[PDB]
């Protein structure tokens, strides 16, 4: 397969259009889009152990859900010299998919709601990120699906007690500013995402939103392995994860 | 038998206002008459709806906080924002703030934990005064024993490099974990306490070789919060509560 | 005469002047409060929420404040002075403080339609883009025009008579505060005679220039006259005690 | 006799183009040749098209306004401003404007104002130097006598609070009288005297206790500009009439 | 049978070829300095340029209408003083009106873009940008058969950046005026060839050589001029009024 | 054996960053390590794609280049600026600018052109120190055959007034011929050398009356980079070769 044939399978699954504004996906780096891949890899982040690891494994097309700069620059110092030299060197390609794989259909946000398998799911945010439905079931099974799918050990903001079939939302990745705890209260009786910080936490418990923090990295993870399978399962390609 | 705007003084003493980073929303949050009597005070991190409530309930008449009430203005009165203001009022609770002032000030936050880490030769982290930097004359391995000791049991290390002994430590009390913040202490500094760590910038820390150690914004505020309640005390002829620590 | 909840009295309010009517960052709808099942024995209107309406109101055990000003127009972080004072005694009471400020000057039979209605327009239309004041054929001479005005919104108005009016002549009117350089200079090219509030210096001179004839009958009067049709209205239809407060 | 340049220079000696405020277009209007030699000054406080046509029928070669001619920049040319500089371009004459520059400097139109009402330890109101405030020694009658006498005969008082006497009054020549203003007076005066006052800023007033009097924008202004246009007569061997007062 | 128009039907007549709406964001079209249009015209000027030659040329000659392509200011102003007092005041005192059609001519049918276009006789010709400004299509030639072309009709000495080579039957853009900014370079590269236009300078040069595209700078004046000459004449073919031009 | 930091110290003792205008993108474009030793220097006025393959070609370690690589910052790397940094990065070849610090500086690009006019008195022509105004000794016929001598063989001239002996010369190396340039400059100087002239600006020098004299962008920087090319050649023990001029 060629770069650009990848490039096409990807958006037929996750439509560029879905990103919300200003959202850096597509091609990060990369000039010929003709060239055949010799090895896919997938990965969170394009950070630099992932793009060192890149190229120790012989991968020539790098995917990844986070873009390598939010913020545009103008010098090439440092770490972005270490990261854009390894690709640029070799030749590998980086594409991004991010809020585009968040919002799409069996994109990360509806593999947590498939997970805990949400009655009458909607797009939590009108944008479509996130996802709200009914859990059909205690809170206590609801945390116990969390830690043996998601994370062990999350932080549990018990802001009120939760009675058996409540409204559970979910958002993979930061989903925890206080704006959107603001936003989720009105909403949800619990709501499940990552990177929880204190002024949220605060705020979670003023407005009795019950909020579990499994991780960024963890609720995200989830469905780019989902992701993976239903890479692998459609081309003819060798596909590796490399920051999990 | 002191007057709110003397205990005001006393604080803007030791913390002036004017050392507060521009735009930090400082001073008085909610109230009218300063001149008056107060004879109880109540100290809190946050200004929070459970707080407020708690010092209703313990009869606090002058309610100080580190962190504002509203960072973001508003133009309508609904809601937990309601709640709050509704009982400050009603029982004439006095809320007053100091918050970036409090971090930078002389034996502040930030001085309270160089102190604690007996920084060599310590200076100011950033521009505007805001954290501490300087020599640890110890093992890292030592540093954590006190950072666990005293601050939190159980820290997030973002173990990115090796550590030397007498190795160069930063400080800030509370969030100074973002992605810039990472980026600017990796240029001054080893090893970097801190708190509110989120994803990118552990991605960040590791891929520069900063060693992160996220003690909780909560933690690090509370114990030098823990100290000027100490000070205050000592102080002034008042009764003197803390509040959600 | 009995008892209405808020949301009720809101929810009445709102039909007759949607909330979708309001101008761009207009700030109407729910001022102050929280629970809205509150019961209404005492409905307070006013066109401004200041301290002494709101002393006012508490002394004449008001339970739900209608005014058509907003409380606050710029958004604020710390809370001392008037504006404590003021929500000190709408909290200690509960007294809920809601308003509807241009969605009320833009609906049918609104504040400006109300003026528009008063001086019989004829083919009415609305004066801005955003459906703000009204402008129409005054069937009659400048004088009738004027004794209108002193019969029913202000006795002693400011005229700046730029030019001589002929009858039959293009009427704008708008409720309030109309008189800003940059309505003089657009109302100019729209009506001969222009209606409304607020009059300063520097608009003054230029409906000279542009010969604009200007009549002040104040940002009060004319705000007030449609706020008492308001009020007839809801006293027509509600069950409650209904009491103005600055008028 | 005198150049253009020369009264421009007499001018600018007594008002300073670096006193106005940020963004106040001070200064030459409309004119090029500053060589033109000048035998008959108009002086005005507004450059409208009234005071235009009067000024090239009284023959007037130099017009001096207090208000410049626009504050928003424009690319079209057409309706009034047309007409305006055509009679001034079309007769070569200079339009010059001395606004807050005047209004700041001493003996300058709010400095007129402080001396009419002799107030004691004047200071000025603002910290860019507009406005005046001091004691009025003696009682609010014979301070709204004087107003009535030597400014305008029937003032607007918004009578907010009682009025002892020896009070604090601020003036401000002009538009003094917006909102934030209102907020800013009611801090340092019990009696604020000024001109174009506005509803919303009459409410806010009351709330605050400002007693404040309108004796309008154009009075209060007019005022200091006579004695303005009698101190150059003195100095400038210059017809110099006045054209809207 | 040359007589007087008043200035409104003139206005009308040059709205109606080139309405005002085709004009770009900003453009400061239409009326530039003027008050009444029932005003009497006997002789109408056209120009590139307000300039202040442009506008003692047409005191001096008594043009009674102005007619220029570029607008007297594109930032407004609040003082007037120098060069526009002396502008103002020659057009004030002698009542002499000056309008523009600036980009909406540019744009429109058989307007500046078109007249380029239809010189290098494009195949299937589209407008260059979005907003309607330029034209592209092939050139059903050599590269040096549209040199001479250009040498002939535009600009004797054009600044040829030869980039790359250039093969017969290639996709030629024009643009009349100032097209050859750093980011009109950048575009019209992923859609041209060749890219004639007006007012090269170095850092484009530089992109342009980078980036393998042909530009040649034919000059701003000429390659508005071209077009402006054929508005002339189809404004001399349709008025019976007096009509000169002024800068060219 | 030196180092590309021992360069980069070298230039900015010469030409000083602190010198480069407001937002003016100057310093390391491209590099990492700082501490390579460099065996081979180029210099340029353009980090060009031509420039950069030269630079590869030639074994340049270190390419110093007047202007920056890019002037808006970027977040996808693609197409022509991916090819420009491959070779840069696969090569290690480290990218230097000064731009408007070497504009500025003492002996920089615009004195230069000041002391090959031998203008009297020279002043900066701007308050930034952009560019310099002196007074040329000698007739306009002398400064034009000057200009052919030794900047370019063919400059065009835009001859708005005639030039007597003796007049004010500005001189700006570059792109100084914007419209507002001109405009500034009118009211400084008799004739204006620099580069880039457009069809506005000179209409707008015309109208003013100012002589523009267009000796071209890279004419009137390449002058004053091959003294400080033979300045650097002089003082360094180092290979040093010139890549587009
Ligand atoms: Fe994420
Ligand atoms: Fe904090
Ligand atoms: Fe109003
Ligand atoms: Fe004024
Ligand atoms: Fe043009
Ligand atoms: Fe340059």
């Amino acid at each position: 397969m060629k770069a650009k044939e990848i490039i096409e399978f990807i958006e037929t699954f996750a439509p560029k259009d879905l990103a919300i504004e200003g959202d850096n996906i597509g091609l990060q780096v990369g000039d010929n889009l003709d060239k055949e891949i010799k090895k896919l890899g997938i990965a969170l982040d394009p950070s630099l152990s992932v793009i060192k690891k890149a190229e120790k494994e012989g991968v020539d097309f790098l995917f990844t859900h986070h873009p390598l700069l939010k913020d545009p620059i103008r010098n090439f110092t440092g770490v972005i010299y270490k990261k854009l030299k390894i690709l640029m060197e070799n030749d590998i390609i980086l594409y991004s998919a991010h809020t585009n794989l968040d919002i799409c259909k069996n994109g990360l946000n509806d593999a947590l709601a498939e997970l805990y398998n949400l009655e009458n799911p909607k797009p939590l945010y009108d944008n479509g990120l996130g996802r709200v439905g009914i859990f059909k079931g205690s809170f206590e099974e609801f945390l116990e699906i969390t830690k043996k799918y998601i994370h062990k050990n999350p932080i549990v903001v018990k802001s009120k007690e939760v009675d058996d079939n409540f409204k559970l939302a979910v958002l993979s990745g930061y989903g925890l500013s206080q704006s959107s705890i603001k936003y989720v209260a009105e909403k949800a009786d619990v709501y499940l995402s990552g990177d929880l910080t204190h002024h949220s936490k605060i705020l979670a418990e003023e407005l009795g939103l019950v909020v579990v923090d499994a991780t960024h990295y963890s609720t995200e993870v989830f469905g780019l392995k989902k992701f993976k399978e239903f890479l692998s399962s459609n081309l003819d390609l060798e596909i590796i994860s490399l920051d999990f």
